[PDB]
């Protein structure tokens, strides 16, 4: 038993981390098969920054300003291009290493591994979850950008994330893996809104699932409620809107603990009005959003991967 | 910036994870060199847990008792021992995959990434802490024994502990790879005390700093104290001693923020009388104690490794 915030085993996405040099900027990029992905603004100086003209700084570089460094091996870079806000650099040699993968573009409310990387080498690995807002809240410092965030199932890495920036409010953004942002922000060091976020209602329910399961059952009261007076809580505390959709992901849990799901919602509500009264769940004092149902199924069925 | 509880990179101790099969038992092991480390346990049947005699079972195997698998490849057992409460099997092949590693036993209170397996296959990985009382919350199912926790420096990974048992708590407990266990415990199916559990002050301290370097900085007061009080105060509330190898232990952290320890001291004894009011710290509304000050110098600085 037990109940822990897990990052997938990153020894997959390891072995594709190399550094990207172009210029006085290093960054991080992802080699797969004959082609290395980065930020685009590797091309930006200082001063470009604050108002970059992308396609003009990019005709200024040519194949051989680039330096890519795989650990201590060269590639040579072959061909260059820019797609959305991602560079794609076409390199002479296929990275030996490279595992099933898939581009994917993950929807707000779910979760990915970060791979938190410097100079091309991997410093350390969390989880977190795609805000509905599309910020997420990590852990980046200079020289982190280019750092991706993954899924795997089974042997196959489905790549949705790649560290573009930090917000003067200190959240992270950034794209997916053909480089289009992930919300309305784009790459200029200028001030932007994130706007309202909101909890993952669903993903809260099912960390509640999670704390049934591990022998946390307190906040079990003797209510139900309906949807649409469960919602009229929500919107209140700035819970996302449940769905149906969301009540029939819930189902194996459901199943499982023998809990409907409106009985577990008739719980959330008492939360939400009452507080905590300074009890905890599952090791937090607060409610926990950032486990999907299929995290929580997940943890508590044992998945392998490779 | 930002601040997340972030394990060391998995990819090291991932091609070391065999699988361990003695009788109807299957667990995981560790493949170093020509040697495979698994819990002895994996030569119980289900009568034997209650009152194991670990000599007089051992006896009864032979090295064509234990099947190793590494993915799909056997190793050849060409030799068995039992060390303490680790099995060491002798296999004809060393691990191509061996990384720079050693065995260490650590300290209450430091930290370390445990990499989740079932069947010989990596699950997840995350981060924690040796309880100051030998256990630790981690997140455990059947078969997971054998899975390991460890630390990286570079390119050296040092093993510290494997997993053997949940105790009728749901706490974790386990052994070196020398398989001496942390704590009284035993591997024993029986009812076994962990003791009272203490918070590790000088991490609580640590993660403060690493919290005034994130700009959370509300808890800040302006009040200061002495080592005795403050001290008078943490056994009130059940922690740890705070010595002055400890103060010098922050000292970095005290340079960087220009915050005397004592300084903070005075706002953690503020915390710990008069709760948080319903505020958070890095996202917490508890006091954090599973960041060692290593940890947060190590996040805030993004030391690297391989
Ligand atoms: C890239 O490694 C770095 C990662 C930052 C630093 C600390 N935390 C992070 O996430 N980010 C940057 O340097 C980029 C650079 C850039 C260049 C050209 C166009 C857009 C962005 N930007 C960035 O993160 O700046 C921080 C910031 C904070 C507040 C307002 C503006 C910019
Ligand atoms: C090994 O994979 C397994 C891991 C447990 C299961 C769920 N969470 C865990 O951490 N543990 C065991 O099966 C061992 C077996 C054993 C055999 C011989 C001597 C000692 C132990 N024991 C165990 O964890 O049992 C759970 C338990 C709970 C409460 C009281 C006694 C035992």
């Amino acid at each position: 038993s037990g109940f822990r915030k897990m990052a997938f085993p990153s020894g997959k996405v390891e072995g594709c981390m190399v550094q990207v040099t172009c210029g006085t900027t290093t960054l991080n990029g992802l080699w797969l098969d004959d082609v290395v992905y980065c930020p685009r603004h590797v091309i930006c100086t200082s001063e470009d920054m604050l108002n970059p003209n992308y396609e003009d700084l990019l005709i200024r570089k040519s194949n051989h300003n680039f330096l890519v460094q795989a650990g201590n091996v060269q590639l040579r870079v072959i061909g260059h291009s820019m797609q959305n806000c991602v560079l794609k650099l076409k390199v002479d040699t296929a990275n030996p290493k490279t595992p099933k993968y898939k581009f994917v573009r993950i929807q707000p409310g779910q979760t990915f591994s970060v791979l938190a990387c410097y100079n091309g080498s991997p410093s350390g690995v969390y989880q977190c979850a795609m805000r509905p807002n599309f910020t997420i809240k990590g852990s980046f410092l200079n020289g982190s950008c280019g750092s991706v965030g993954f899924n795997i199932d089974y042997d196959c890495v489905s790549f949705c994330y790649m560290h573009h920036m930090e917000l003067p409010t200190g959240v992270h953004a950034g794209t997916d893996l053909e480089g289009n942002f992930y919300g309305p922000f784009v790459d200029r060091q200028t001030a932007q809104a994130a706007g309202t976020d909101t909890t993952i209602t669903v993903n809260v329910l099912a960390w509640l699932y999670a704390a049934v399961i591990n022998g946390d059952r307190w906040f079990l009261n003797r209510f139900t409620t309906t949807l649409n007076d469960f919602n009229l809580v929500a919107m209140k505390y700035n819970y996302e809107p449940l769905t149906q959709d969301h009540v029939d992901i819930l189902g194996p849990l459901s199943a499982q603990t023998g809990i409907a799901v409106l009985d577990m919602c008739a719980s959330l509500k008492e939360l939400l009005q009452n507080g905590m009264n300074g009890r905890t769940i599952l090791g937090s004092a607060l409610l926990e959003d950032e486990f999907t149902p299929f995290d929580v199924v997940r943890q508590c069925s044992g998945v392998t991967f490779q």
